């Protein structure tokens, strides 16, 4: 019973590292899961990790009294631009639940009626852009969602303005961040970090952080000086823990504020351009919710409780984050001396890799029919397995801002229904962007306006 | 011209404490925007771009180059001839945008165009 | 340690970096070897490097277990729009090693067969082009040979007409690659990149790269629309150990890297011939001998090429005297002794002054100068590492037979078909890019009368 694990094909002292050498590894270590199945060991040189496929072994492996959050390969390198906030901090260490403490109240959903103000401004202008487009032009989706997002988070969260639609070329913020996630990955696949090909990315990296850090100080500058505020960010600065009774430290704020602008720009842009693809490529769908939209958001503007309404869109949007979770993957390490799903003895401290992804693939669990894009499978939630859909990681560890995100994506694909027709133009096929999230890439339409006013 | 008009007043709401407002060059936004749409129902979205226009650029060097012939004691030089070949450049990027803005009426409102 | 290494004149904190403020650095760099000797050290405000010229030296430096490719600042430039392309990565970058082992077969022997049809093609327009003068005119050589070599590479490789002949102020992309790489020779001077002076060619740097992305990267799709070409070999070949084929990005680098690496060099390289042809007029009769002998059919056969023993040789000649892409650089992979009397720590920058290498007087004899093809009728009799006109080792010009063959094909048509004239008395001046072409040369030539 006792059995060994399989493992693909390795290299020298470089173990199975070549495996991963390219620009879409998550892509490549899919096609490597569905080669191997629901689990094989993947050394790295120096590193040895365990990936996991299937919803049986990841039932076992989301105990939280065996398994605690492990920081991947991957976040240990945004850890040196992210430092120890809340994404990139281990579970035991000091500023981990201070700070989870501290800022848990402002995502509830008493928080997020609050934040509804601020969200459809930024989406007003989304459509307002949209709608002022002239007759030929198009629509570069990721893109666009991407200046959404940055101004979304930026402003509920910072009561800071991006001004994002007032540009062209991105905000130079995103050009040095999405460089800096960028390396973190390549640097997962260095065959050699030292021989000189890698002295400019040194280079690059350290002036894109410093980038980051630079607007992050002007954040906290323009609070020091400008206020009613119910923020994430008075939240992180006058909250204090009501354990241990102190606030944040300024260095952890600092980390804290990047964590925030990075993981929300990233997943939520993602989530949305999947959103638009999956539904301009099965119309019906588009037809359903596009009904949706007309039938709920019956004042100009939406209200925050008409984004609860909007049952199938929540659907569309769960089956979306289910084919691709923009966050494909969570790590975790063994509290003690296990067996996994009774076949694989582990010493304690090894790490165990959840392929998002991979896992909601699994054909026991969903069926047969799982690469088609049916939002219907979300219609009775309490129908879904335990464990089966993990999109927003797992136990205390598992996103603080997944709520906001449901109420923020509704809300915007709500009202992208409401004022626009969407053609695939150009019949796109798939590309997914992979830096450490994922996203697809060039992904273009044209958009019909309905020509209903706005507040 | 309201329209533009709230357009620039949106964009001064939105701009942070510590930022100012480079004049000549949102009123330059505003009024381009504002023909655009009042005479032949185009719209520039100057205030959705960063950088100037393709077309306000060639114009601009235009208007620059027909001012910088005044004080050319001999247009013939070699020297000048960069500046004769962006010249024509830009007469092709003004001259082509102006007819993808008649590519949108014969392929229908009380407009400067129209008439 | 034994022997302190020449260095020349250094201006303070700007170091030797004012011995090249030429348009003609290359040049400069032979004019202070030609005094130094076989080694010398160049100084810059950033960087240090090192210059060989003589066999002895070389012959070290091109050790594959001691050095490597390095990539010297100009090439460090070309990185901006060529990006990871062949010509622009390290080794050891995972993008090199990837797509040199898919693209080896498109320019084997076996290769050059298939492009040897649309080689003619474009081949034919020029002749076409040449008979269609009238008298009084002339032929602007470097204009023309631009003209062809882009046209073939862009028909042959990709199957992408120009229709250069069709125009006559060149191409957009073209003007855009050579103000592209003509910024890139512009930056090596500047001691102060950051300055404002520099943001109009900032700005239109930045535009270029928009242009070439923009026809490259449409190509890449408007073939999606598959054929046996460079191209389909990059868009439908897989790499051993990961599987996958080259990434949509590496692609467009590829491609301007191939259009750029094989226009710049082959089009200076057919000049450079022509005008040694005009000025050693017995060549030239010995050249269009084998030429009429050869080329007997209305078209020429991939065999013929072949046949054409001379005009090869000259080729050879003149790619020694001017070689079109006259530098690579090297780095130690560790430390190490260079002649036995100059040490080198690891990573230390060696440049190779190929022209300077080709006029090593105790390896080609005292007539160094002297266009003399016949040197090339024993080619095994050439010492090893003498004649590196296509680079060195595996980073060795993956190219040099589909050139060979388009310059001996052309340069082959071009005998058989006309008589050339020097009729200005043309003095050699040298155009530097990065890569040299002549300048402002120009011949007459009278139809032979001779259809195709
Ligand atoms: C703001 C925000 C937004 C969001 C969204 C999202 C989406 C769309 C998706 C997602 C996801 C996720 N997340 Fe997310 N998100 C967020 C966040 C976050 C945070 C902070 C975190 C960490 C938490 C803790 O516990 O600390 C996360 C988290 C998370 C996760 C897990 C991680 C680990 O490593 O474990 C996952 C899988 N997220 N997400
Ligand atoms: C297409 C083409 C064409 C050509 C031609 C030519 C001529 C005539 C001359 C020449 C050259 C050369 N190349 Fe050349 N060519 C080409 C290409 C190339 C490439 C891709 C490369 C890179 C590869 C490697 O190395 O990786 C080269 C490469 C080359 C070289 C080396 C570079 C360095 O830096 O080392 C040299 C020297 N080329 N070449």
């Amino acid at each position: 019973t006792i059995k060994e694990m399989p493992q693909p094909k390795t290299f020298g002292e470089l173990k199975n590292l070549p495996l991963l050498n390219t620009d879409k590894p998550v892509q490549a270590l899919m096609k490597i899961a569905d080669e191997l199945g629901e689990i094989f060991k993947f050394e790295a040189p120096g590193r040895v990790t365990r990936y996991l496929s299937s919803q049986r072994l990841i039932k076992e492996a989301c105990d939280e009294s065996r398994f605690d959050k492990n920081l991947s390969q991957a976040l240990k390198f945004v850890r040196d631009f992210a430092g120890d906030g809340l994404f990139t901090s281990w579970t035991h260490e000091k500023n981990w639940k201070k700070a989870h403490n501290i800022l848990l109240p402002s995502f509830s959903q008493q928080a997020m009626k609050g934040y509804h103000a601020m969200m459809v401004d930024i989406a007003v202008q989304l459509v307002q852009k949209w709608e002022r487009l002239n007759a030929d032009e198009h629509i570069e989706v990721p893109e666009d969602m991407t200046r959404l997002t940055l101004d979304t988070i930026g402003l509920c969260g910072f009561n800071y303005r991006f001004n994002s639609f007032y540009r062209d070329q991105p905000h130079p913020f995103i050009t040095s961040m999405v460089r800096a996630l960028d390396e973190a990955m390549n640097k997962l696949q260095r065959a050699n970090p030292d021989d000189p090909a890698y002295d400019e990315n040194k280079r690059q990296f350290q002036e894109d952080i410093k980038v980051m850090n630079d607007l992050v100080d002007k954040i906290i500058a323009d609070r020091k000086a400008s206020e009613q505020s119910d923020d994430l960010l008075t939240h992180m600065l006058n909250g204090k823990d009501p354990e241990t009774g102190e606030p944040l430290d300024d260095e952890n704020i600092r980390y804290q504020i990047i964590t925030f602008l990075i993981a929300f720009h990233e997943t939520v842009s993602g989530w949305l351009s999947f959103a638009l693809y999956f539904l301009v490529k099965n119309p019906h769908v588009l037809q359903k919710a596009a009904e949706e939209a007309a039938r709920v958001l019956v004042d100009p503007v939406p209200s925050y409780k008409q984004v609860k309404q909007l049952k199938y869109v929540g659907m569309v949007l769960n089956e979306a984050i289910r084919l691709w979770p923009t966050a494909p993957a969570f790590s975790l390490y063994a509290k003690e001396d296990t067996v996994l799903g009774g076949e694989y003895p582990l010493e304690k401290g090894d790490e165990l890799m959840v392929l998002i992804p991979q896992l909601h693939r699994d054909k026991t669990i969903w069926g047969d029919d799982v690469e088609e894009f049916r939002p219907e499978r979300f219609e009775n939630p309490s129908a879904i397995p335990q464990h089966a859909f993990k999109p927003f990681g797992n136990g205390q560890r598992a996103c603080i801002g997944q709520q906001m995100s449901l109420h923020e994506a509704t809300l915007v694909l709500g009202m992208m229904l409401k004022h626009f027709d969407f053609e695939d133009h150009t019949n796109y096929e798939l590309d997914i962007k992979e830096t450490l999230t994922l996203k697809p890439e060039g992904f273009v339409v044209k958009a019909k306006s309905k020509k209903i006013p706005l507040g």
